[PDB]
């Protein structure tokens, strides 16, 4: 049967991911568990999942763990630092890679995985805004097979034929039948604000994370998602389009030649990714009651508009652009988002913040993690400049 | 192309038979075009023979035979000309060709779609009554001479696409459960009155039960594992469920060349001229189950399906008859359950083991739905 290393075990994906195993004892079996300073959380998991090894991202967070595994005499062995973390993502005996590790803390250790020709069931994003072309190139050479575990992606990935779902990223959408592919997304809570209300929206009116919350509305979460699966899906910017579906009943949609759509649907829950990924070719169940389409309200669908998401446009330039600017975009939305969230500045400031930095950009591209660290600082810098200059 | 597939088209003057000419004359590297096989329209066929210039075609009778091997001579055709359903068979059966669209209409299809199943070959399958008929035995062939079997109607082939490889290349013989799946969700508009005078059929949605049948048989589905449900606004075209609650679907527009396309292409695609779907023209989405009152017929399909294909093969017979009289004026609309239901229920039967067995309850089915018309 298969065998684990879970990348952030500790949190959210985490533990969605550790109740599939829970849920088929009989076919995943967890090899080794990693995550950065929650010890509590970790020991009773190593416990309960009695892992081979354990990392923690420090020292002092090892020796804790170590301690508390010590007094209940399991066999676990616990190391700490990103040479552990890496060294657990490419044990020859591990099957498949639960890259859970949030922001560019978790690049090193995704990459091992992937350099070990692992299934890697990819769940940090850092990963493919700032450096998908390095994490691609790494892909085709080890032949490792990545599975999205974000709905969207991993509602495209069930919408892909075989073919090419087995040879994620690298396989030639057009060659393999496919003509376009289609992101959704709500639209955020501002889809029927009249544009007058746009400059006076404030905190509370966007959070009630919180910082998804705002990039929800703004769409630059789905400008984010558009540029990780152009990467993801080996897609160019002709093959992708986004449709506003403010129901979120459909994940997302891939159109083919003949004029076939296939889409995936469902309720929203964590672990159907999670376990279609985890089993994948097979299927098991999770709890949630299936959907029902008596209960779901109608359906419906737009084109987004640019005037009221400007962001979503930014994010396809960037992405035309290059990894320096999505890098960039990336980096300068955290900053304005945090901006926005503190009242330094109006909503429809993020914008104009997020744009100004990227087409002040004049930087080479990043052909390493090292490279994008340091766009990633110097444009939170100028960033943050901008936030002070008005 | 060195990657010409050779086709036989069965029913090549009907509109399906055009749909799929349209589909070779987008891709004419990919698919060649071997033998036609129709009626007896016998200009429409000399058109698409002159267009095509296919090797062979037969027609229903020698007459007809006749006519359009003269029609080829004055126009210099090397187009050999046959007739009679052993021809339309053989031609069904070829070596050379690949694939094989039957989409002849009435009972009078099988003979020709059983040689195509027989002679394994992927067939394109239009054909309602090959299923309806005869579920049990065309599925023991399509088991036996591992054919390829890809649905044309629309919503079977929605189905079919929104289900494993593993399925669809084992079509009718492979276990859904054992391949992630858990129901397949059959989707039909439930027709204009969701009276005075196929319009029929969709309006008592017998042409639903009909379809569900087929779906029965055709993805080796238990009752169990198969909903209807009703989409008012047709663009989903049916779904499948898997058991991680996953749902795909397939969606589009009703131009039929996109299913046929996907069924000649298969396991790849090709573009076919179909304008793709606009979400900017699409209006909200419904979903409604279905009420067996308004759709007695529905509930009838169910039980005939779970009876056995005696009973299915009697309720098809027995509706039209029993629509062909409300038409022409002679019942009522609501009668044709109610006829329906006292035929199927009223005859002794055995399960057909044959094309041969199958027609003789056509006959008998018929004879009787036209008596309870009487009274
Ligand atoms: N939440 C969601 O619905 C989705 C999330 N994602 C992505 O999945 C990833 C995980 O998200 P989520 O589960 O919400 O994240 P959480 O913040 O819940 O948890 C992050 C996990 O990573 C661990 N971690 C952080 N830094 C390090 C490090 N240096 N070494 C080892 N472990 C570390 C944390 O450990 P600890 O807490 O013990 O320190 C924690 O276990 C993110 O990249 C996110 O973008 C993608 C799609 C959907
Ligand atoms: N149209 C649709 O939307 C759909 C149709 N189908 C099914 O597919 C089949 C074909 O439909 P469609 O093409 O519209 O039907 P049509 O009624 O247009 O024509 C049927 C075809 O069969 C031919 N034909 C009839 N009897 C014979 C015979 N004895 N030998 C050879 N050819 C014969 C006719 O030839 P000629 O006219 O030259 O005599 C004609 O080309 C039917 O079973 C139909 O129910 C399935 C799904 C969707």
């Amino acid at each position: 049967m298969k065998q684990l290393t879970i990348l952030g075990s500790t949190g959210s994906i985490g533990n969605s991911t550790l109740s599939v195993v829970r849920a088929n004892p009989e076919l995943f079996k967890v090899t080794a568990l990693v995550a950065g300073r929650n010890v509590r959380e970790m020991a009773q998991q190593c416990l309960e999942f009695s892992p081979r090894y354990a990392a923690m991202s420090d020292e002092h967070s090892a020796k804790s763990l170590r301690l508390l595994l010590a007094e209940q005499g399991s066999d676990t062995e616990v190391y700490s630092g990103e040479t552990a973390a890496c060294e657990l993502a490419a044990l020859d005996d591990v099957d498949q890679v639960m890259a859970a590790i949030v922001g560019i803390a978790g690049l090193p250790s995704t990459l091992a995985a992937i350099r070990a020709g692992k299934q890697v069931l990819l769940a940090n994003k850092e990963s493919l805004i700032t450096c998908g072309k390095l994490f691609m190139d790494e892909v085709k050479r080890s032949r490792a097979q990545l599975l999205p575990i974000d709905s969207e992606h991993n509602a495209i990935f069930q919408s892909l034929p075989e073919r090419i779902q087995r040879q994620l990223g690298y396989s030639s959408l057009n060659e393999n039948g496919v003509s376009r592919i289609i992101l959704t997304g709500s639209g955020g809570p501002f889809r029927e604000t009249p544009l007058s209300q746009f400059s006076d929206v404030t905190p509370d009116q966007a959070c009630a994370g919180r910082k998804i919350s705002v990039d929800s509305a703004t769409m630059m979460n789905k400008g984010l998602e558009y540029i990780e699966a152009r990467w993801l899906f080996n897609a160019s910017a002709e093959q992708i389009e986004v449709v506003l579906h403010p129901q979120s009943v459909i994940h997302s949609m891939v159109r083919y030649h003949d004029g076939s759509i296939l889409a995936q649907m469902g309720t929203p829950d964590m672990r159907t990714p999670i376990a279609h990924a985890m089993a994948y070719p097979m299927r098991v169940s999770s709890g949630v009651a299936p959907l029902d389409f008596c209960k779901v309200g109608a359906l419906t669908f737009t084109t987004p508009d640019y005037q009221r998401y400007p962001c979503l446009k930014l994010a396809i330039d960037a992405c035309n652009a290059g990894q320096a600017a999505t890098t960039a975009l990336n980096a300068a939305n955290e900053i304005s988002v945090m901006a926005f969230l503190d009242s330094k500045i109006r909503f429809t400031d993020i914008e104009v913040i997020n744009r100004t930095v990227v087409e002040g950009l004049l930087l080479s591209e990043p052909t390493s993690v090292e490279e994008v660290l340091v766009i990633d600082r110097k444009a939170r810098d100028v960033a943050a400049q901008v936030i002070a200059k008005l």
